[PDB]
């Protein structure tokens, strides 16, 4: 499957794309405003993420530093970035589907919309601000409005027993992006698609 990366922000991303134990293509670039990049997918590629990380530094090996998002210090990532990411998720070809969604479970950075560029399917996006609309307590010094699991490490933020419920926070997340996942029980905003569709993650989208 073909994902096209798209950065509408002003500013300079770092493009990250991982399935938590190997990188998918590349796994990551820098996109300057309005650089797009084109990836290929496997088929079948389960847990699939695509990310921005903001104000990153790297050296001529592809080592450094990101504020937001930075995937243990690699320009092209193999794991999961360290949040607040907003979160692009996908697994394809799942008995005949793929499983769209964007997920603020781990934080918000970047606003993104999530669309297929292939027939039969709707995309779904969180552009609200996010980050100046953020609580106090959840705000990154580094960039970014982090979720509550990441800051408090109670059960009941990162529904440790499988049982939890909405809380101040995750609703703070929810009203200004319904589409995306606000914590781990919320219900759905997953999209089904056709299997072997295509999509672009776009940055910045408004």
């Amino acid at each position: 499957a073909t994902f096209e990366i798209v950065n509408r922000c002003s500013y300079t991303v770092w493009a990250a794309a991982s399935k938590g134990d190997a990188a998918l293509d590349a796994g990551g670039r820098q996109l300057n405003s309005g650089e797009s990049w084109t990836i290929n997918v496997e088929p079948g590629t389960n847990g699939g993420k695509i990310w921005a990380r903001t104000d990153c530094y790297f050296d001529d090996s592809g080592s450094g530093i990101c504020k937001t998002g930075d995937c243990g210090g690699l320009l092209r990532c193999k794991r999961f970035g360290r949040p607040p990411t907003t979160l692009a998720e996908f697994s394809l070809n799942q008995y005949g589907k793929d499983y769209i969604d964007i997920s603020n479970i781990k934080g918000f950075n970047v606003p993104m919309d999530f669309s297929p560029t292939t027939r039969g399917c709707r995309g779904v996006r969180c552009a609200a601000d996010i980050v100046g609309q953020c609580p106090a307590k959840l705000k990154a010094p580094g960039g970014g409005c982090n979720d509550a699991c990441t800051v408090f490490q109670t059960s009941e933020y990162c529904c440790t027993t499988g049982k939890c419920g909405p809380t101040e926070y995750s609703r703070f997340f929810k009203r200004l992006c319904p589409d995306a996942f606000s914590y781990v029980l919320d219900k759905p905003t997953t999209v089904t698609c056709p299997g072997s569709s295509n999509y672009r993650v776009t940055f910045c989208p408004t």
